[PDB]
């Protein structure tokens, strides 16, 4: 069974252009597709769902709602430049939902897979400097403990919408053994049948 | 070159399944697969590719160097093995080193062979090297960025990987290159590796140019 799905949500801009409408309009139907995919994952017993915007201030309004649905919210990515009022909103949102036991929802914000690895490297380098760790002691498992989502089920399936066939520096370390699923369907149109189409692909491998 | 493609990497899968369909033992898939390796190398060499990296998917079948090294050298191909070679048995280590040494001055295709290679291990050995420089106080932790780690992973001095091909129908990287394929085109085909020919390769190059 599929435990942890990651989705690259591409196609909002193309979609808007197809409908002879501006970017703004695509983002908003995109947000609608986010809620449906979240709901579909929670109702189908997926443990973790990780979303990458490829094509945050709008998460204030959705948090109370996620909490009641027993959803644990996390933001992965570099939030250190972000102004400190938003940093503390993200912190409160995380804190509010952290004891929740349903779907863990990871939102990648200013995330890059290379950045993710490097930040973990930096941490082991600090340890080496301090005298706490020898070079030859560093192995896969220890680096794993310092990259994003090490406490979750490993990523089983990566879905990319919108037609491109690339990871584009989303998760790198984490997807060594994931099924990759590429669809031409643009993010605002990706619905429950597309999502199940992708879980199918994973079951057939 | 018109196709835009400097560095192709291939996951060469479907050899086992190819033999089974024929009603043949695995050994015949390995032979058929080895022929298709030679065909993909020649084709890469004649269509202007700078770099071709192969993931072959006891081990002493790997003494397939001595079958091919003279031939590669005669096609002007520069050979390099990537992966953890340290646990290999002394004479195998020397046949690799000599094979590499023999072809290092060649100016055609650079051909990389993954042997006991994994994408995670690759990243991990680059981090070791960096951790050494930290400890032998050359390096500040806060100086480590992407470009730096990038110079310590395999093949850092080659053109970045533009295109990954996997034959055999599965849609996964299986711990082949990870760091290096952040921005690569991924192309999956159901064609089994022994059947993958010039036209299929041409097929992949054109779709890359079109995308
Ligand atoms: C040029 C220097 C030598 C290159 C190193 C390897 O040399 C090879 C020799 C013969 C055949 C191949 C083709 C791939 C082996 N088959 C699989 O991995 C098949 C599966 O994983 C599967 O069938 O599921 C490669």
């Amino acid at each position: 069974g599929c435990r942890h799905v990651a989705i690259i949500m591409d196609g909002n801009g193309r979609w808007a252009k197809k409908q002879g409408k501006i970017r703004a309009f695509g983002h908003k139907a995109g947000a609608k597709s986010v809620r449906r995919a979240v709901s579909f994952a929670a109702n189908n017993g997926i443990e973790a769902l990780t979303l990458y915007a490829f094509s945050v201030w709008a998460l204030d309004s959705e948090v109370k709602s996620l909490h009641r649905h027993n959803v644990r919210l996390r933001i992965i990515g570099d939030t250190s430049r972000f102004n400190s009022r938003l940093q503390e909103r993200i912190r409160k949102s995380e804190a509010l939902t952290a004891g929740n036991t349903g779907l863990t929802l990871n939102i990648a914000a200013n995330y890059g897979g290379r950045w993710d690895i490097v930040q973990g490297v930096r941490q082991l380098a600090e340890k080496v400097q301090q005298g706490n760790l020898q070079p030859d002691q560093i192995d896969e498992e220890m680096l794993n403990q310092h990259v994003c989502m090490h406490e979750l089920a490993p990523v089983d399936l990566v879905i990319r919408t919108g037609g491109e066939h690339r990871i584009s520096n989303f998760l790198l370390w984490q997807i060594a053994y994931a099924e990759l699923y590429f669809t031409d369907v643009l993010w605002p149109d990706f619905d429950e049948q597309d999502f199940e189409g992708a879980l199918n692909a994973f079951a057939n491998r």
